[PDB]
């Protein structure tokens, strides 16, 4: 089972923060993001464009459950992956590192061509405060250690990681 599992809005800081909490903790690094796409030989686009959001998160669900179980190192979830009460569940007994931001800052992270079914122009802020102010309380209900990232380097928020899962609390 994962080290940790790393949640979070798009532009949370989960790939880089993930790759240098991996790096230190000194395992591999899991995206169900990525795993979703080797199992189904699908881009994600295509699960939302052709079959939907409700098959999307039916699928998640089943990737992140089995990479709960069968995933040693460090695991990033898909932003959306706590919208389901099954996933929620899974989460449960497991550290759970939810990498807060801020709107203004994740919409600047975001902004590039990458393709993000839920956060396309135009009013991508509103988009994205509206996934922020939904989703709050279910990262906040799953976690097991809270970080910033607005404004510290990545490389000292993964400090607040490396020692905080270290010592009691
Ligand atoms: O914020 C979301 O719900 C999503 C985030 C991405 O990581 C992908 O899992 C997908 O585009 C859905
Ligand atoms: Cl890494
Ligand atoms: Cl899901
Ligand atoms: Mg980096
Ligand atoms: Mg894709
Ligand atoms: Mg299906």
């Amino acid at each position: 089972a994962p080290k940790a599992v790393l949640v979070g809005l798009p532009g949370s800081g989960k790939s880089t923060i993930g790759r240098r909490l991996a790096k230190a903790l000194g395992v591999g690094l899991l995206d169900t993001d990525v795993a979703i796409e080797q199992r189904t030989g699908r881009s994600i686009a295509d699960i939302f464009a052709t079959d939907g959001e409700q098959e999307f998160r039916r699928i998640e669900e089943d990737v992140v459950r089995a990479a709960l179980a069968d995933h040693d190192g460090v695991l990033s979830l898909g932003g959306g992956a706590v919208t389901s009460p099954g996933v929620r569940a899974a989460l449960a007994g497991h550290t759970v590192v939810y990498l807060e931001i801020s709107a203004a800052e994740g919409v600047r992270r975001t902004g590039g061509n990458t393709v993000r079914p839920l956060l396309a122009g135009p009013d991508r802020a509103e988009k994205y405060r509206a996934l922020m102010a939904k989703r709050a309380p279910l990262y906040r209900r799953v976690a097991t250690m809270r970080v910033d990232t607005n404004r510290r380097n990545p490389g000292a928020v993964v400090r607040h990681i490396l020692s905080r899962l270290q010592v009691p609390s």
